[PDB]
DNA sequence: AACTATTTATAAGA
DNA sequence: TCTTATAAATAGTT
C-alpha cells in the first residue's frame, strides 16, 4: 500500500472499518482461489470487534460444519500463537 | 508470481499439494493480521481434496463455533458464486 | 527447500 | 467508492 504498516491494532475506529473491509474481501477471495485451485471446501467465519458476525463458505457452510463435527482424526490446529511461531522460524523468503 | 494463473483446479497432483501447502499458510496469515488489526476473532476450516481438515483459529474455535450457533441476528452470507460475481466488475 | 520477478493486495488518496 | 503507488504473496524455476 501507500505505506508500510505494522501488524497491532487500529486504534482509530473509522481507519478500523475500512480496513476490516477491504481486507475481509481480501480473504474470503483468497479462500476462493486456494478452493478452486486445490479442490478444498472451506468456511470462514468471522467476528468483527463488536462481535457482529460475517461468513464465508466455498459452497455450503452447513456441509462443512457437519463435516467438522464428524471428524475423527487428529488433525493440523493452529492458531495465532502457530502464525507467528512460523514467523518467527521462517526465512525472509 | 512469475506469471498470471487461470483460477481453475490444478490437475497436477504435485502442483496441487504444492499451491494448497503456500496458499494455505498465506490465508491463515492474513487472517492472523486482520484479526490483529481490527481486532476480530476468525476461525477457518478446510477440508482438502482427500477430505483431510485443516483448521485455523485466531483464540479459541470452540468459541467461535458456540458463538456461531447462537448467533440470531441477519448477517453477511458470502460463497465461491458470490465472490465471482464481485470480480466480474474487474 | 530456496530464490526472484511479477502479479496481486492494499494504505492512503480521490 | 474508487483509484493508484507501493507493499506483500506467490508462480515458476532451482
Amino acid at each position: 500500500g501507500r505505506k508500510k504498516i505494522q501488524i497491532q491494532r487500529i486504534t482509530d475506529e473509522r481507519n478500523r472499518q475500512v480496513t476490516f473491509t477491504k481486507r475481509k474481501f481480501g480473504l474470503m477471495k483468497k479462500a476462493y482461489e486456494l478452493s478452486v485451485l486445490c479442490d478444498c471446501e472451506i468456511a470462514l467465519i468471522i467476528f468483527n470487534h463488536s462481535n457482529k458476525l460475517f461468513q464465508y463458505a466455498s459452497t455450503d457452510m452447513d456441509k462443512v460444519l457437519l463435516k467438522y463435527t464428524e471428524y475423527n482424526e487428529p488433525h493440523e490446529s493452529r492458531t495465532n500463537a502457530d502464525i507467528i511461531e512460523t514467523l518467527r522460524k521462517k526465512g525472509f523468503n
